[PDB]
């Protein structure tokens, strides 16, 4: 929904993700928790998580992160041909574990802000620029299944 050349501004900072993905996706989910902390209350499994020095430690925290971005990395790399690789989500956060799409717009900032504290170097105004219309793209996508799976928020 890019131009060619914003998807491979996208697919090139994308390639600095993915010589460490655990690593991105910890510090997003730990930026999205301090970020709106109201996110932590959909995860059972990190409620408990105190603080970031906590969150830092969790072991499963980290291998979520992981999961996380390698799962939004095979939708990127469809340059928005994703429908079959959106679907499962869409269907999984809408009806499982029940996420507004408010979140998915927090969870963008994180990505964004992780990759603007992590790559200056490489993240910019055109970088940058492709990266959030890559994932407002991946929302409004998202908000568009919700939608005819008969959710909404
Ligand atoms: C960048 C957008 C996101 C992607 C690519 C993503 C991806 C995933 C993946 C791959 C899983 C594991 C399999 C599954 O249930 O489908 C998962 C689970 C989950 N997601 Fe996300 N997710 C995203 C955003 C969110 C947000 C914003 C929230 C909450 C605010 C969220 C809450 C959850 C929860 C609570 C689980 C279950 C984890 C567990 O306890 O095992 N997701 N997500």
């Amino acid at each position: 929904g890019l131009s060619d050349g914003e998807w491979q501004l996208v697919l090139n900072v994308w390639g600095k993700v993915e010589a460490d993905v655990a690593g991105h996706g910890q510090e997003v989910l730990i930026r999205l928790f301090k970020g709106h902390p109201e996110t932590l209350e959909k995860f059972d499994k990190f409620k408990h998580l105190k603080s970031e020095d906590e969150m830092k430690a969790s072991e499963d925290l980290k291998k979520h992160g992981n999961t996380t971005l390698t799962a939004l990395g095979g939708i990127l790399k469809k340059k928005g041909h994703h429908e079959a690789e959106l679907t499962p989500l869409a269907q999984s956060h809408a009806t499982k574990h029940k996420i507004p799409v408010k979140y998915l717009e927090f969870i963008s900032e994180a990505i964004i802000q992780v990759l603007q504290s992590k790559h200056p170097g490489d993240f910019g105004a055109d970088a940058q620029g492709a990266m959030s219309k890559a994932l407002e793209l991946f929302r409004n996508d998202m908000a568009a299944k919700y939608k005819e799976l008969g959710f909404q928020g």
